[PDB]
């Protein structure tokens, strides 16, 4: 009762006379699967003998994909960013030698204990998904599947996990979503006693089944900080090469 | 412009008579047009 | 896609033993149109001839019938109330006497001029509903109709006309609802000397095609004021009679 409830003989021909061209050209490798899924390095980790890097045997990798520019800024041409991952891990002496160490890496989703220790009791990964191989054996390949509680990846939030007055001692918290921080890749040298090689686990994933959304403008300036568009204010450059004159090249 | 392309609307059952504004009810309406003064000594 | 947009052989019956009795008797003097179709004084004019009133010969009289009790009390047995009103207007001599004597009333809808003299220009009706009659003749009866801007009349209004902070000063304006106010009815003697007759105008009122919809209790308090609810506190009385126990009569 209311009632209110291929070039043939802007697409070449509107500028100039053109032939007629069998454009046999593949499009499939500007697809996302053709461009992401190609691995890079997204993390390294110190475990040396005498630096206070990481001195007990132990590390506590947080997963965070933006310390490396390469691949950072490939990921963040993009906001929202869904994929799988292929996650490799070429672990080796700083000095690039193989040496007989047995490390076992540990995913720690959030909520999962960090081991505070080299021996601690979180490496019994009783629930926990962990990796035991050695340096002799070529690197770790798992397939890390999406676990974002979002429906895709996020490297720019713009906004604040938490409500409340936000100071300027929680400005941190600033673009900061905590659907992309999935805890922490916990490596470790299998013993109770102390390995006797330093040892460097360098990160290489590979994004598979990739699903990306809204394109933004690449990152034109030197990156400084992860997960944090930061910029040199006092040192801008431009996005490319400058020219003496512009009737000139 | 008939509220629609201005605003959003619902909709309205307008039994609203125009009977009133007729000129046989505006203007069937007695009104003094003449008075007449017959005195005794003016 | 989202799904969500007449006694026979408590009715007499479960108390004691009846007996068949045919119940011919007619509720037809019940209703609003039986109860409310009876003309009733809801308003005396004063024309004067020395007295301060009206000694002008012409008076306003503001359409407020709850200037006396009885059909105050009745009409406002109800809230919302919509009805056709038969106004009957006895003019007569304060004596009692019918005096040859021609008076004007005058219809004053909101917003028409009320007349501010006798010979006053209002007084041409040209648009405004007037009726010329004598005293000698019978008393001038009209059908007035619903003219309420509301769907109702309403002899209860719980709130305010204007919106703005309410203070003390503006306090009259409590209860007054201006979809019951409907001008006022003018009375003047036609002439342009002074009557030579003191005139009392008394406006009996009927209701005819009645609708009242929402009944509340009577009015067991002295009224005091037209359009006011207002009792007298210091001496409230009691609905009805008292007695000297509980035990007897
Ligand atoms: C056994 C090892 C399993 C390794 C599991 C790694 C989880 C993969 C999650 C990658 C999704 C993005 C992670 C964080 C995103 C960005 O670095 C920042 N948070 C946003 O600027
Ligand atoms: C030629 C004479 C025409 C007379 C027209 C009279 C208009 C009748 C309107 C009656 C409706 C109620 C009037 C006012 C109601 C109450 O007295 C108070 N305002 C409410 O307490």
């Amino acid at each position: 009762r209311v009632a209110d409830m291929n070039t043939q003989v802007t697409s070449d021909e509107s500028m100039i006379e053109t032939r007629c061209v069998l454009n046999s050209h593949s499009t499939a490798e500007t697809t996302l699967d053709s461009f992401f899924s190609r691995a890079g390095l997204v993390g390294e980790i110190d475990l040396p003998l005498e630096g206070t890097t990481n001195p007990n045997g132990y590390a506590n990798w947080d997963i965070d994909i933006t310390g490396y520019a390469q691949m950072r800024r490939k990921v963040e041409l993009f906001t929202y960013m869904r994929f799988d991952a292929e996650f490799t891990f070429v672990a080796c002496t700083p000095t690039g030698q193989v040496v007989p160490q047995l490390l076992q890496y540990m995913f720690v989703p959030p909520g999962a204990p960090k081991p505070e220790s080299r021996e601690s009791l979180a490496w019994q990964t009783a629930t926990n998904p962990s990796v035991f191989v050695k340096l002799t054996d070529p690197p770790a390949q798992v397939s890390v599947p999406f676990m974002s509680p979002a429906s895709a990846y996020q490297w720019f939030y713009d906004g604040y996990p938490t409500f409340g007055e936000h100071k300027q001692e929680k400005d941190l918290e600033y673009g900061a979503c905590p659907n992309n921080m999935m805890g922490t890749f916990s490596v470790r040298t299998v013993g109770s006693s102390k390995s006797k090689y330093a040892l460097v686990v360098r990160i290489y994933m590979r994004m598979k089944h990739v699903r990306a959304w809204i394109p933004r403008p690449m990152r034109n300036q030197n990156y400084l900080f992860k997960a944090n568009p930061n910029y040199a204010g006092d040192s801008i450059k431009p996005t490319g090469t400058s020219r003496n004159a512009i009737t000139t090249l």
